[PDB]
C-alpha cells in the first residue's frame, strides 16, 4: 500500500516487525542489524536529546528520514522490551530486577543530572541488549520527555506588585518534575518484583485516580513474601505521594538493596563484553 524512502533505501534492506512501529534493518554498509522506527506524519526534540545524551544504558540514534513519515534508525535491542517478561503476572527472580534496576537508575540519574525528564518510563520503553536474563537494558522512546523552571526564575527577579498569588504558592514545589520519573521507577519495580501492578482497576472498588493519590498500593502478602524487605522498602520510599518526600535516584542508589557488589561486577562484566568490539589501543 505504500514504499519506503529513496533515501532510506539507499544505506538499508528493510526487513521484520520488532514492534507495532518499529522494523529490523541491515545497514548495507556493515551488513549490521538496526533497529527502524517509524512515526505517522515534537520528533525534533526527541533527535535533539537523542543525539546529546550518551550513556550505555540510553538508546543511541544512528540515523534520521525525514520523509512522509519520521524514519529513526537506532541501535538493535535483540532481548526486545522489558514488558515482554513481565506481562500476564510473569515476574523476574529478585537478582535479575536488581541488575535491571540499577541500570534504570544510572539512566534516569543521568538524564536528570542533564536536565531531561523522560515522563514516559513503562516496560515497554525498556529495552533488553540480549535474550539471555543477565544482560543490559537501555531506555527509549523519549518523545515525551521535557528539558528542565526558567520563566519562574525571572518573574521572582522583579517586584511582586502585580504577582498573582498561585504563583507564589508554586514557588514550594517548582524543579521537582524530575519526581514523576522516580514514581514511575518506582511502578515498574513492584511490577518486576511481583508480576502484578501497584495500581489498577482489577478486583477493587477504589478509582484508579484515588488509589494513585492517596499512593496506597495494592499489597498482597502471598507474592511478596517471596521478595526480601530491603527491595520492597525502596518500593516504598519511591511510592511516595509527596514528589518532595520521595527518594530521587541518588537515594534509590544509595539504598541498601542497591549495595550488591555481585550485581555490580555482573553489570561492569556485560559492559566491557559490549564495549570489546569497538575499544581502541589505548596510550599507556
Ligand atoms: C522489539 C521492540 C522494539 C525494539 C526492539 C525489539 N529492538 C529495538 N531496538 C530499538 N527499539 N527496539
Ligand atoms: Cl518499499
Amino acid at each position: 500500500m505504500s514504499v519506503y524512502p529513496k533515501a532510506l533505501r539507499d544505506e538499508y534492506i528493510m526487513s521484520k516487525t520488532l514492534g507495532s512501529e518499529v522494523k529490523l534493518a541491515f545497514e548495507r554498509k556493515t551488513c549490521k542489524k538496526v533497529a527502524i522506527k517509524i512515526i505517522s506524519k515534537n520528533v525534533e526534540t526527541e533527535i535533539e536529546i537523542l543525539k546529546k545524551l550518551n550513556h550505555p544504558c540510553i538508546i543511541k540514534i544512528k540515523n534520521f528520514f525525514d520523509a512522509e513519515d519520521y524514519y529513526i534508525v537506532l541501535e538493535l535491542m535483540e532481548g526486545g522490551e522489558l514488558f515482554d517478561k513481565v506481562v500476564g503476572n510473569k515476574r523476574l527472580k529478585e537478582a535479575t530486577c536488581k541488575l535491571y534496576f540499577y541500570q534504570m537508575l544510572l539512566a534516569v540519574q543521568y538524564l536528570h543530572e542533564n536536565g531531561i525528564i523522560h515522563r514516559d518510563l513503562k516496560p515497554e520503553n525498556v529495552l533488553l541488549s540480549s535474550q539471555e536474563e543477565d544482560c543490559l537494558i537501555k531506555i527509549t522512546d523519549f518523545g515525551h520527555s521535557k528539558i528542565l523552571e526558567t520563566s519562574l526564575m525571572r518573574t521572582l527577579c522583579g517586584t511582586p506588585t502585580y504577582l498573582a498569588p498561585e504563583v507564589l504558592v508554586s514557588v514550594g514545589t517548582a524543579g521537582y518534575n524530575r519526581a514523576v520519573d522516580c514514581w514511575s521507577l518506582g511502578v515498574i519495580l513492584f511490577i518486576c518484583l511481583s508480576g502484578y501492578p501497584p495500581f489498577s482497576e482489577h478486583r477493587t472498588q477504589v478509582s484508579l485516580k484515588d488509589q494513585i493519590t492517596s499512593g496506597k498500593y495494592n499489597f498482597i502478602p502471598e507474592v511478596w513474601a517471596e521478595v526480601s524487605e530491603k527491595a520492597l522498602d525502596l518500593v516504598k520510599k519511591l511510592l511516595v505521594v509527596d514528589p518532595k518526600a520521595r527518594f530521587t535516584t541518588e537515594e534509590a542508589l544509595r539504598h541498601p538493596w542497591l549495595q550488591d557488589e555481585d550485581m555490580k561486577r555482573k553489570f561492569q562484566d556485560l559492559l566491557s563484553e559490549e564495549n570489546e568490539s569497538t575499544a581502541l589501543p589505548q596510550v599507556l
